[PDB]
């Protein structure tokens, strides 16, 4: 059960656009902090129309989940807004946004161990929920969150967080599943039931190769009737420019969804990278 967050405590600043049945906004949140300060806190808004009632459940109920399992490589959400006829998450503001953006904007011009620590991040969030036995259902590099720039004078890495879950895939309409090829894997076309823990190996493999293309999407050039197609024919995606990780990608990305392997296997690869 979040925070209840007051509508009046709430600032709409910036309309940045929308996800899948949410509109988004950057914002401020008045609040009482640490040691009785006063604080207006930069947040991200994500706003559900009441009226979608299926779907505002099963977003604000995926979140809850998720946001049970403090995390440092997992979003921060402060709270809710049940805000007339919208619900509203009320989420920290990442300060460099989504990873696939940032990768375009800065060209690609990113090396191999920056993506790699990133996928390491990835990874330790990814078996940490696999722990808990908790399906994310919607990784994808738009939903790892950039909080922090490499420093090369300490050393210190990027440093990332995977966002919220959304609307399940388990309710949204067949036609958003097909367009979210490759990241919704072949057995949840087939059938939504089938979402699994395994869902999350094949879209993190799908996520790896957005990070080693530089933000580019997979099979952006088909339609979802090509994007059948590829699935029906069980093909991979190609390797990505930078192919360190194209082995990965593609034993994540095992049309045998009991094949793809573990988080802790995932990690063991990864740090086996480099000698
Ligand atoms: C230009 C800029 C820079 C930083 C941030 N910060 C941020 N903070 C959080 N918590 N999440 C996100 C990304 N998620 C996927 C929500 C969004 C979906 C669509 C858009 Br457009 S933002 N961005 C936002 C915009």
């Amino acid at each position: 059960v979040f925070h209840k967050i007051r509508n009046e405590d709430l600032i709409f600043n910036e309309s940045l656009g929308q996800g899948t049945f949410t509109k988004i906004f950057k914002g401020v949140r008045r609040e009482v902090g640490d040691y009785g300060q006063l604080h207006e806190t930069e947040v991200l808004l994500k706003v559900l129309d009441k009226a979608h009632r299926n779907y505002s459940e099963s977003f604000f109920e995926a979140a809850s989940m998720m946001s049970k399992l403090s995390h440092k490589h997992l979003v921060l959400n402060y709270g809710v807004c049940f805000c007339g006829d919208e619900n509203i998450l009320v989420q920290e503001f990442v300060k460099f946004g989504s990873l696939d953006t940032y990768l375009k904007k800065n060209k690609n011009c990113i090396n191999i161990l920056w993506k790699l620590e990133v996928a390491k991040q990835l990874a330790a969030a990814m078996h940490f929920l696999e722990e808990n036995t908790l399906i994310h259902g919607n990784v994808c590099a738009k939903n790892i969150l950039l909080i922090r720039e490499e420093d090369r004078k300490t050393g210190n890495p990027p440093f990332i967080k995977l966002s919220d879950p959304g609307i399940s895939i388990t309710v949204l309409p067949k036609d958003i599943l097909q367009e979210r090829i490759p990241w919704v894997p072949p057995e949840c076309i087939e059938n939504p039931k089938n979402l699994n823990l395994a869902t999350d190996k094949w879209s993190f493999g799908t996520t790896l190769w957005e990070i080693c293309s530089g933000g580019d999407k997979p099979l952006s050039a088909l339609d979802s009737q090509r994007k059948l197609q590829f699935y029906e024919d069980r093909h991979q995606l190609p390797a990505p420019k930078a192919a360190e990780l194209a082995n990965l990608i593609n034993n994540c990305m095992d049309y045998e969804p009991d094949h793809r392997p573990s988080f802790r296997a995932i990690i063991r690869d990864l740090n086996s990278l480099f000698t």
